[PDB]
């Protein structure tokens, strides 16, 4: 065997050098003993380490793929938007272990497979809703600290920055995994990531870091961006 | 023509965008009519924009190759150590012109040298010594926010180590372009810098940024570290 090696790198989220070469990351599991996509886990005592894998979740991508701007901490409030079956929401949960991961869904059957996924994380709080229509939630989403956006529509950017301007802190952050042909099936993706760039910025965003996440997901860039306001 | 557009990045730092699809940045400078490196212009008005060459400032390069952790800001204090004929410190001092540069150089002729080229720089304080032993201008230096090194010696981690233990703010940041091959001359790139950025680690840093600057420099990386102390 070869030394093995998993230290922590941001903020509660774990480098896994199982010294092959290969690089890897896990999260430290909120709810032991239970496997949410049958990800592979290293159990050290009582502690269950999560392989977080890139080819599921985009934001391990971003992470495997060199992101270096990574908001999401310990205490921090998320509003998280974007179709899922539970991947992400569980690994981001397991981060914020001392905040809050507030799932928005708008199809009952998409929220069904989120709640059986998630089942037990109680940091998580699901929203039955329409994220381009951010103040119906409103009284429920307290300010947040970090805004994680999926959703492969035209107007994704559109949605960040309304959601941005009812719940996103000052100073806070708006993460955005673009699928550049759910844009458009056209132009070039390297002009689509530019344009969505630009729109982000006039919206109030400052951008701080982009990552293409190839080779897990073909032309998708995750973006993140300081919210200053408008 | 096309359009064109400065933006800036970080903090006094300028992306230019000729409108070319090549990238550019540059810094303000603090000493209007004056080329340090013959280094190409833009003035609007009375501010002049040096473009800041990545084939003759390993920081450029870095920018120029995906740096999102840039801790130099306007107001920071900077202590340089390396071998430098202006380039690299006449674009920080534009930076930081609310703050401080101390440039240590060992030749006297090294000195000479930097001193024609950053005349007029009053934020950059030259001090002829050996950064191996910093107790000796440790009346000179007072605590900095950031460490910028480009030593190509075998014990260029440990003399950033040695210095953030005297001068660098718990919370300060050190940045170091190490050259692989100016540690080993056999064992491969890859690992050389594994190696380093663990001694960097044990030495009381925490990575927060890696940049390959190639091609403008072969097997030469820049590293980013947050410093903890012990
Ligand atoms: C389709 S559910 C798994 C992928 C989803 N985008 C997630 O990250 O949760
Ligand atoms: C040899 S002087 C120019 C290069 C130097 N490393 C600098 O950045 O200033």
């Amino acid at each position: 065997m070869e030394d093995i090696k998993i230290k922590e790198i941001f903020e509660n989220i774990y480098e896994v050098d199982l010294g092959d070469g290969l690089k890897r990351i896990a999260t430290k599991s909120i709810v032991k003993g239970k496997k949410v996509y049958d990800e592979k886990i290293i159990k050290i005592g009582d502690e269950e380490y999560r392989i977080w894998n890139p080819n599921k979740s985009k934001l391990a991508a971003a992470i495997i793929k060199g992101l270096k701007v990574m908001p999401i901490k310990r205490d921090s409030k998320i509003l998280y938007l974007g179709a899922s079956a539970g991947t992400t929401p569980s690994h981001v949960a397991d981060i914020a272990d001392k905040g809050i991961v507030y799932a928005i869904e708008y199809a009952p059957r998409i929220m069904r497979e989120l709640l059986d996924a998630c089942a037990e994380r109680e940091n998580i709080i699901p929203i039955l809703g329409d994220a381009n229509k951010p103040q119906e939630y409103a009284n429920i989403v307290e300010k947040v600290d970090v805004i994680y956006e999926d959703v492969a529509q035209p107007n994704q950017a559109e949605i960040l920055i309304k959601n941005a301007k009812w719940f996103l802190k000052k100073g806070g952050y708006g993460m955005i995994a673009i699928k550049a042909r759910s844009i458009d099936v056209t132009k070039d993706p390297k002009e689509i990531f530019k344009e969505q760039k630009e729109i982000l910025e006039a919206g109030g965003f400052k951008i701080v870091d982009e990552v293409d996440i190839e080779p897990f997901e073909k032309d998708h860039v995750m973006f993140v961006g300081i919210w200053e306001g408008k």
